[PDB]
């Protein structure tokens, strides 16, 4: 099962897309969009690849996303 408990903090699937549909950014790559949220900067999220995690704390996972339109989105999972 790729769901998550809660907070989805937990989570450490392999699950990259977007609510949307969208393919989600890798976390270390700043295009297109430059952001903080690198494992330099939280080395217990597990910033690794472009899955979907939750470094912030936030009501569920997320990813940055690959539209330059749309810097970023909550991920396709459901709550187990
Ligand atoms: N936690 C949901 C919003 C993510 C904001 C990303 C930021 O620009 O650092």
């Amino acid at each position: 099962q790729d769901c998550y408990h809660g907070d989805g903090q937990s989570y450490r699937g392999t699950s990259s897309t977007t609510t949307t549909g969208k393919k989600c950014q890798s976390w270390s790559s700043m295009t297109p969009h430059r952001h903080q949220k690198t494992p330099e900067n939280y080395p217990n999220a597990g910033l690794t690849m472009n899955y979907c995690r939750n470094p912030d704390a936030d009501k569920g996972p997320w990813c940055f996303t690959t539209d330059p339109s749309v810097r970023w989105e909550y991920c396709n999972l459901k709550k187990c």
